[PDB]
């Protein structure tokens, strides 16, 4: 009973974000149950002054949160409510502890933690390899960011579903911005999208140029933010990243059996079960190439976000070690 579970969430004590442990950049959780998650996300709207600022009731956040959690496939192995779970974690983690917080707005706050737990929303478990698409000569010629235009329709559907508008108590122009900003920071999570324009952030902040009140630099960085918060799980500690490394390849897998058969194809490495030897290999591949970059800009940009970076590095020498095959 759906029902049955929105009174058990409405009724119970949210404990404090230091019980919960939801300001830790390791936070993990794997020991936590559905309920536990969804109090955990109270938690973050309520200690961001979400719930205050924006007068949202309780049985409405509740329900919301529920409703969202809804719609993420548990079929899927990666992309599910987990993963979503700890992008908003992580989001919180970094606005609070890695001080992120009082750069941003107070609709700009509200509409990040929205989006990390939206993102992925009715996701299928398909993945674009391709991680160049963006760069090629062609890019304007096939459509971009499909599915995350369906993650933000599922974002807006269930923010206007009766009994679940967090966002009543909002002004007709601060719902305006707080929707466009979402879309902005739930688009940004397509992978390509960081591809295309991290260089343009690196640079601002190599030169010494980053500056957030230029509303453009303010965008670009809403979306590192999220993609930052989006890739987190590779900045765990080693036994968490392992297990979540297991997750993504099991979604890769799947994706190659199911290719093999829908289009008659062979897997790359990347989608073939039989090639989990060269996960490690890959994984350093993908720190290389993608993360390391991410968070030591981040870390220029605020200090305190160092612990992402330093826990991604731990995970390069853990992971370059099996590659090495001890
Ligand atoms: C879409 C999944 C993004 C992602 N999140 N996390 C935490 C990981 C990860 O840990 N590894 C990989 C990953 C990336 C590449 S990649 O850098 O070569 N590249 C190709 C695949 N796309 C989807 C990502 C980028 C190759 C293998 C990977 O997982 C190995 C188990 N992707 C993600
Ligand atoms: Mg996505
Ligand atoms: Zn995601």
């Amino acid at each position: 009973e759906e029902t049955r579970e929105l009174q058990s969430l409405a009724a119970a004590v949210v404990p404090s974000a230091q019980t919960l442990k939801i300001t830790d950049f390791s936070f993990s959780d794997f020991e936590l149950s559905d309920l536990e998650t969804a109090l955990c996300t109270i938690r973050m709207f309520t200690d961001l002054n979400l719930v205050q600022n924006f007068q949202m009731k309780h049985e409405v956040l509740c329900r919301w949160i529920l409703s969202v959690k809804k719609n993420y496939r548990k079929n899927v192995a990666y992309h599910n409510w987990r993963h979503a779970f700890n992008t908003a974690q992580c989001m919180f983690a970094a606005l609070k502890a890695g001080k992120i917080q009082n750069k941003l707005t107070d609709l700009e706050i509200l509409a990040l933690l929205i989006a990390a737990l939206s993102h992925d929303l009715d996701h299928r478990g398909v993945n674009n390899s391709y991680i160049q698409r963006s760069e090629h000569p062609l890019a304007q010629l096939y459509c971009h960011s499909i599915m995350e235009h369906h993650h933000f329709d599922q974002c807006l559907m269930i923010l206007n579903s009766p009994g679940n508008q967090i966002l009543s108590g909002l002004s007709i122009e601060e719902y305006k911005t707080t929707l466009k900003i979402i879309k902005q920071a739930i688009l940004a999570t397509d992978l390509a999208l960081y591809i295309k324009r991290r260089g343009e952030f690196f640079e601002l902040i190599r030169k010494n140029q980053f500056n957030l009140e230029d509303p453009h630099q303010k965008e670009l960085f809403l979306a590192m933010l999220m993609t930052a918060c989006d890739l987190s799980a590779i900045t765990k500690p080693w036994p968490i990243q392992q297990r979540i490394a297991e997750l993504v390849a099991t979604e890769f897998f799947d994706q190659g059996d199911r290719e093999r058969k829908e289009l008659n194809i062979e897997p790359t490495d990347l989608m073939n079960r039989e090639k989990k030897n060269k996960i490690p290999s890959m994984q350093v591949g993908f720190i290389d190439a993608i993360c390391l970059q991410l968070y030591e800009a981040l870390t220029h940009v605020s200090e305190d976000c160092f612990p992402l970076l330093d826990g991604c590095r731990k995970n390069r020498q853990k992971w370059q070690a099996l590659a090495e095959q001890q």
